[PDB]
């Protein structure tokens, strides 16, 4: 396939998984893009994957999953995790704009609105409570916040599966390796170079500075088994944000909490759901 | 058709081909390559190009045409030229390692020794005239110090075809999207994204501090139309190099100088090598 997806294999292998994706950030920049939300290339409608008890659809909160950036990523993220909230929870996934042609965005907030946009018009009245993993969950919480700031519509709530935010994804380099070799093993297919760029023009834009914090209620989910190595004394390896509303631990890493221990994450989700309601 | 020609045919539409050919230096770091001379992967064979008098046989320099960067190029690139040598000179093309899976050359040095050593093969015991053309006039250069000081050969000349060397050439910057919209027509086929790479690491390693000159004489040939619209304040903009032995003025532009009319610049080589 794409030269850059072998780049990338050969840094991931050389342990320099962070310097490529610089690499891929700067090229992104080269990508046709959207400076507007009205311009975005796809139709960002939320797929719904699980529907809840229609006895009571009226009122309560429907659930948004806020796509990741792995460029292996797409429409089978929330499959597994999704099957719990059935005769529970409305699921709906949105993608993120510029993946599987696309326009990349111009910088992150035109992508936001474009999903903020796409939402409302899906949620309608029902409240609604973002939720995301790993660069995914910074994603959601960006989207929380623009939604109620631009906008003018605060979520219900966030649940931020084992968030990595910036002064403090210190694990996450050390992890970098396992993080490069968590993208290969989970592709169902080769990485396409264009996916592969949006993810670094992404990455990019979560480091930045974004100093706009979500007033939503936080439910902080984390992995309860280290991806790689650690060593205790430098501090915690663990997932990170401040003041959350409540944190729930869950078995498996980084990334078998997200497919063999999905029903855990589920559980704490509607039971953090019912508590705040 | 991979992503880097869309992404780089892309920048020249923007005018950024000096940001894109960052670019690909910095992704270049992540291809295989080799460290020794003897590691290279290709066969740097020279392709005999033209041929010399069969009449004399005696000392009679040789011309060897030091390919460019360009990722369009290759064997083809001094076909129009080497016309005008046959009967006249051997013109043997070298190729530049790293074109055409092929191992990039870890430092500039490294390829100019797998060079060194297959010219030095094919020359004999013939005297040596390395030619270049822009990028593969710098190129030229370097190798020729790298033949006198490493491989105790010096050539004995060096033809230099509108260089503009580092530090001192800013029109061919100002003519930027020129050089890439260049790169684009003339291209037989779409470039490789191998071989962008390749002209990224090149093109990153000719920008660098290269403080060793030859001892060999130098003839500068120069273009003699502007490649792009150029402000009559400040500036020649012609190509240059310190203090050569004999300069050169040809009709054309840059790139026409190589074309139309090559075989100015093929007279004025004979001229001078004739000395």
């Amino acid at each position: 396939a794409g030269m850059f997806r072998a780049l990338f294999r050969q840094a991931v292998e050389d342990d320099r998984y962070g310097e490529f994706l610089d690499v891929l950030a700067e090229a992104s920049a080269f990508r046709p893009q959207f400076a507007s939300p009205e311009a975005c290339s796809e139709r960002l409608d939320p797929v719904l994957l699980a529907g809840g008890p229609t006895d009571r659809a009226e009122g309560r909160a429907v659930l948004v999953g806020c796509t990741g950036t792995a460029a292996n990523g797409g429409p089978h993220e929330f499959l597994r995790l999704s099957t719990s909230f059935q005769e529970e929870r409305d699921f709906l996934a949105v993608p993120l704009p510029g993946y599987g042609t696309a326009l990349l965005p111009a910088d992150l907030d035109t992508a936001l609105d474009a999903q903020a946009r796409a939402i409302l018009r899906a949620a309608g009245d029902a409240p609604v409570v973002l939720l995301g993993h790993s660069g995914g969950a910074l994603l959601a919480h960006e989207l929380a916040f623009r939604l109620e700031r631009a906008h003018g519509a605060p979520p219900a709530g966030i649940v931020l599966v084992d968030p990595y935010p910036p002064g403090h994804q210190e694990p996450i380099e050390v992890w970098s390796r396992q993080l490069g070799e968590g993208l290969f093993a989970g592709e169902l297919e080769p990485m396409s170079d264009a996916r592969l760029l949006a993810m670094g023009r992404y990455a990019r834009f979560l480091a930045g500075p974004r100093p706009g914090r979500s007033s939503a209620p936080v439910l902080l989910v984390r992995a309860s088994e280290p991806l790689g190595d650690w060593q205790e004394e430098r501090g915690d390896w663990r997932a990170h944000w401040d003041l959350p509303h409540t944190v729930a631990d869950v078995p498996g890493d980084h990334f078998t909490m997200m497919r063999d221990h999905a029903p855990a994450v589920a559980e704490a989700v509607l039971s953090w759901l019912d508590a705040i309601e």
